[PDB]
C-alpha cells in the first residue's frame, strides 16, 4: 500500500526513534499499559507494577522497550517485504503470548501518541499519514496470520 515517497517518510521519522530507542520504548509501553490496564496482565514480568512511577523506575521495562522497537525497526526497514521476520512474531504472539489483534491496535495508537509528545512540531501531517499506514500494514499481516491460526474471529 505505501509508495517510496511514504516509506522515505516512514524511515526519516524512524531516525528520531533510533536516537533514543530505550527512551521511546519505555514511553510506548507505559502509555500502552496505563491507558489500557488489561494489557499489563499479559506480562508475568510487569504485572507487579501498579504505578506509572514504578513503571518509569523499571529497567526491565526499558530493556523490553528496546526489544520491541528493535524488532519493529527491522520490519519497517523492510518496506513491506517482511514475511520473513513477521512470520515468527505472529506465531509467538498468537499461540503463546495469546495477544488479541486489538492490543496491536493499541500499541500502534501508542507509537503515534509518543511521537507527538516527544517530537512536538516536527512530526507533520505527511509523516503521521505515512507512519499510520505502515503500522496498519504491519497489523493487517499479523491479522492474516491470526485468521490462519484461527485465533480470534
Ligand atoms: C509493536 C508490536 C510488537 C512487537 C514488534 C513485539 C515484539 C516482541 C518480541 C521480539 C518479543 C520476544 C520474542 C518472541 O517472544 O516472539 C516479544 C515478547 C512478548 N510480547 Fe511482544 N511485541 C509487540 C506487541 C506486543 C503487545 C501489544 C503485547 C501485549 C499486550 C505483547 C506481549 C508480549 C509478551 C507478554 C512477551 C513476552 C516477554 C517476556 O516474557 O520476556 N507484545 N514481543
Amino acid at each position: 500500500g505505501l509508495s517510496d515517497g511514504e516509506w522515505q517518510q516512514v524511515l526519516n521519522v524512524w531516525g528520531k526513534v533510533e536516537a533514543d530507542i530505550a527512551g521511546h520504548g519505555q514511553e510506548v509501553l507505559i502509555r500502552l499499559f496505563t491507558g489500557h490496564p488489561e494489557t499489563l496482565e499479559k506480562f508475568d514480568k510487569f504485572k507487579h507494577l501498579k504505578t506509572e512511577a514504578e513503571m518509569k523506575a523499571s529497567e526491565d521495562l526499558k530493556k523490553h522497550g528496546t526489544v520491541v522497537l528493535t524488532a519493529l525497526g527491522g520490519i519497517l526497514k523492510k518496506k513491506g517485504h517482511h514475511e520473513a521476520e513477521l512470520k515468527p512474531l505472529a506465531q509467538s504472539h498468537a499461540t503463546k503470548h495469546k495477544i488479541p489483534i486489538k492490543y496491536l491496535e493499541f500499541i500502534s495508537d501508542a507509537i503515534i501518541h509518543v511521537l507527538h509528545s516527544k517530537h512536538p512540531g516536527d512530526f507533520g501531517a505527511d509523516a503521521q499519514g505515512a507512519m499510520t499506514k505502515a503500522l496498519e500494514l504491519f497489523r493487517n499481516d499479523i491479522a492474516a496470520k491470526y485468521k490462519e491460526l484461527g485465533f480470534q474471529g
